[PDB]
């Protein structure tokens, strides 16, 4: 059982599965003959509807950059479930999808559109693990898991630390 | 850096961690001096105040049973998660792990006195990967993560399945 919709529906990567943003399950891969070879991975699984307005090189995932060249597709699903309640989610993850792939990067400017700061969510210097949802991330990259690098974890979980002021921003172009 | 509360201060386990109720910070391993004998692996962190009420086998984990013999403390923190907002959490997590303590496992009944139903969340006959915190079961045990057995998932995400009855859960006491 696995994603049926067009395959222009957006998607998103949580741990290692790729998943739709429209149905929340898991994208299979795009038969080749739908599969757009400008969009690197994530043409493997996203055919778009018109044109692309940036492109993607095809890769392989460094111990800090995974999907390789779009890690943004990772932060998709933390920033819309930290941002969002029970009976909100859909739309959220809708429209937080549509911005981050809009950018085709994630920057504090895509955060501000998001109001992820307003909404509750708080940069932190990591210093051990945090349970939960979140976006690791460090000057170059993001991921919803840690890695090799990651200097700051961004949660809406009420933490011992001491949140970044709002105007911090571990990185100022994560691709 | 990690948890310097009391010792007596609750504990939950997300994925490999042990993590304290009250900071959410990562928990040590008890000094031995401490340790409660009596309370397996949990008594290898968590030191009560007074008598137990219920007490611990010591084991090995069950590629379905983890931590062994209390698989409920990796329960507590999906069902606050989904169960709670940005500015409520904590006192969620308390009252969350305050319950299941009481009742030394998983129940229809604790999960009716926590309202999980009525907060958002619905079971969900696993049928392939779901993104995000929650907690997998089957008729005798838990997790937050997925195994080999489990057949139902818990989650307050909109997923595309059909929600099982407010009525229907796993198991009777998942332990
Ligand atoms: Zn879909
Ligand atoms: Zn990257
Ligand atoms: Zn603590
Ligand atoms: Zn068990």
């Amino acid at each position: 059982d696995r994603c049926t919709c067009t395959p222009n529906a957006r998607v998103f990567v949580a741990e290692g599965q790729v998943y739709c943003t429209r149905c929340l399950s898991a994208r299979s891969l795009l038969p080749l003959n739908l599969q757009v070879p400008e969009l690197g991975v994530l043409g493997l699984f996203y055919r778009p509807e018109e044109p692309l307005r940036w492109t993607l090189p095809r890769a392989f995932p460094t111990v800090e950059c995974s999907p390789a060249g779009a890690c943004w597709l990772s932060a998709i699903f933390p920033i819309a479930r930290m941002t969002s309640g029970n009976l909100n989610f859909q739309q959220r993850m809708v429209r937080v999808a549509a911005e981050i792939y809009r950018a085709g990067q994630l920057t504090p400017t895509v955060l501000k559109t998001l109001q992820v700061y307003e909404r509750g969510c708080r940069w932190y210097p990591i210093v051990g693990p945090v349970p939960g949802v979140g976006v690791y991330a460090n000057s170059l990259h993001v991921s919803d898991k840690p890695f090799p690098g990651a200097t700051h974890v961004l949660t809406n979980l009420p933490l011992p630390q001491r949140p970044k002021p709002e105007d911090f921003c571990p990185f100022e172009c994560a691709m």
